[PDB]
């Protein structure tokens, strides 16, 4: 019943460019929207997220996010371990890619979602959610070797899976950091299960 | 150590901006990104609200209520938590129980709400609150309830049981050519996690 008509290109940069779409309302009525598209995408999906349940015997479950500088946002921001899907990567490929660049840990594939999309409202974006397991007892991930590209500056940080959202309520309190809604609505239901 | 040293238009439209950002690195390096903004946030903490609603009625499971409509930039129907952008001056727990009845019918109760959360933080500033409400199903006024959407507003109501969230996103997905909002899904898989 509602479709895209066209879409009209505003303005082009190497990495992002905005459209203009018209589409057809549900009354037949013609309406426009303004969008954004990543130039990158071939894939499956524009990239992945990682969530990393660093798995040790003796201690909590953690899940291992990472903390960086995002311009877009002007500010250092806590999340899941994240990249871009390179051409004729696997989702699960590009996963243990990441959380290896990222954190220096290497990790075990458990389930991957289909594409879901990051702002509907506003860009075509989308990712793979990966749940990857970290066996923290295994040689491999005693001493993690982060191998971090060309400009990528990142800070890892495991919390407690049993308490993440408060543990996440207080770097907010206390470090001015923000979170991405993806980490925080996990955070939310881990809470909120029965 | 990294900042923001300078914000130069490339493309305004209506509602979305692309901008080239100059920031420090924390090497010393002055380098850039492309940004996307909003041309709507106010004074507001954050661009909007999402709600998870959680909806409680005697001797039911409880259900998370979502919410499908066409998303122009992604070319088709998504399905994602009950959503909206702050207006001006309004707050944030107000707009989640305003958006809340205006897509789906429902009149809830705030239970919380988080601090301003990062929508996809390489590409945009974007930001929202995630506020968690609680529906009184066995309320009269929550038995037969009308959405009210807006101008060019079509939105359907999806109520799924907490307790099997995740596959029955998967269903959904499998019977229907629709995408499941990043947000949502990681909700899901915690509910499973847990
Ligand atoms: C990033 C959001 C981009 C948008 N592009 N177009 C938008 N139109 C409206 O909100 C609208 C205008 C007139 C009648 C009905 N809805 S919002
Ligand atoms: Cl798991
Ligand atoms: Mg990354
Ligand atoms: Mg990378
Ligand atoms: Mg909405
Ligand atoms: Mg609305």
């Amino acid at each position: 019943k509602q479709y895209i008509i066209s879409e009209e290109l505003i303005s082009e940069g190497k990495w992002v460019k905005l459209e203009k779409t018209t589409y057809m309302d549900p009354t037949g009525k013609t309406r426009t929207w303004e969008s954004v598209k990543r130039t990158t995408r071939k894939q499956t999906a524009d990239g992945v997220a990682v969530i990393p349940v660093l798995q040790r015997t003796l201690h909590y479950e953690c899940i291992v996010l990472v903390k960086q500088f995002r311009p877009p946002m002007g500010g250092y921001c806590i999340e899941f371990p994240a990249g871009l899907i390179d051409d004729g990567e696997t989702p699960e490929a590009a996963a243990l890619r990441e959380l290896e660049e990222e954190t220096g840990y290497k990790g075990d594939i458990a389930e991957c979602s289909p594409a879901v999309c990051m702002d509907p409202g506003l860009s075509n974006c989308t990712i793979h959610i990966v749940t990857v397991t970290i066996n923290g007892d295994d040689a491999e991930n005693a001493r993690p070797k982060p191998k971090p590209g060309d400009g990528e500056f990142v800070e890892v940080i495991s919390l407690p899976k049993n308490d993440l959202l408060q543990r996440l309520d207080a770097l907010v309190a206390e470090e001015h950091l923000t979170v991405d809604a993806r980490v925080y609505s996990y955070a939310l239901a881990l809470k909120h299960a029965n």
